């Protein structure tokens, strides 16, 4: 039953915290937490490859993609390990996160953790955008916060 | 040949970037970068168990013990995973480190990846202060600045 947590922030004000919860080796993963500051409406939700944030959340790199596929939904069969989807946020910039994941894990393969998570500017395509970038980033746009996901007790 | 970075930052003027790298899997770990902000002098470095930031440097937690051993130094026969020493810095505020260390890992049992770089208000007196702390946190003081350990490019 291993759990994790990640602490996103950005040079503007989205900042939030998330969780994750895994309690069994090859069961789902629960994420959930809440993030502010963020504008009106879908914001694409991703586990990027580096926990690296020496340059902001631009070093993150590319999605986490442990097994090279084009970029698509959490729900499609074809997509990136770190495809989690997209966050509400309500009027008044707070979007209230819930899921459940069996793609992504606290270990294996697909451990993300010492990766990073980031929110972005845009909603995700979910690669249904009709262009280059969707199938590429989902057109996501740019990454307002991110962090390190580490290791909870 | 696993790489890993660390992005120091806290309430006060101290901040840094260390990197790790670890050729091979039962080998040295290389940790090199720098920190600024930091009093001239001695400072205790080193990793916790937790990678949660979630309140400041204080949730990252203990030492990075896996090992029930008494507080030692970098080079002390018993010593915890995480004590990596003292990191110094010069006159002007800033520490260049630059260490190998064969007790940290960045894979197996000994992974510090997804866990918390500390650096220290005082300096790590190594267990051998003369006191009932010394052996306990080798009396390093407050925790001004850390971040979690992510996996690098």
């Amino acid at each position: 039953a291993t759990k994790a947590v990640c602490v996103l922030k950005g040079d503007g004000p989205v900042q939030g915290i998330i969780n994750f919860e895994q309690k069994e080796s090859n069961g789902p993963v629960k994420v959930w937490g809440s993030i502010k500051g963020l504008t009106e409406g879908l914001h694409g939700f991703r586990v990027h490859e580096f926990g690296d944030n020496t340059a902001g959340c631009t070093s993150a790199g590319p999605h986490f993609n442990p097994l090279s596929r084009k970029h698509g939904g959490p729900k499609d069969e074809e997509r990136h390990v770190g495809d989690l989807g997209n966050v509400t946020a309500d009027k008044d910039g707070v979007a209230d996160v819930s899921i459940e994941d069996s793609v992504i894990s606290l270990s294996g393969d697909h451990c993300i953790i010492g990766r990073t998570l980031v929110v972005h500017e845009k909603a995700d395509d979910l690669g249904k955008g009709g262009n280059e970038e969707s199938t590429k980033t989902g057109n996501a746009g740019s990454r307002l916060a991110c962090g390190v996901i580490g290791i909870a007790q």
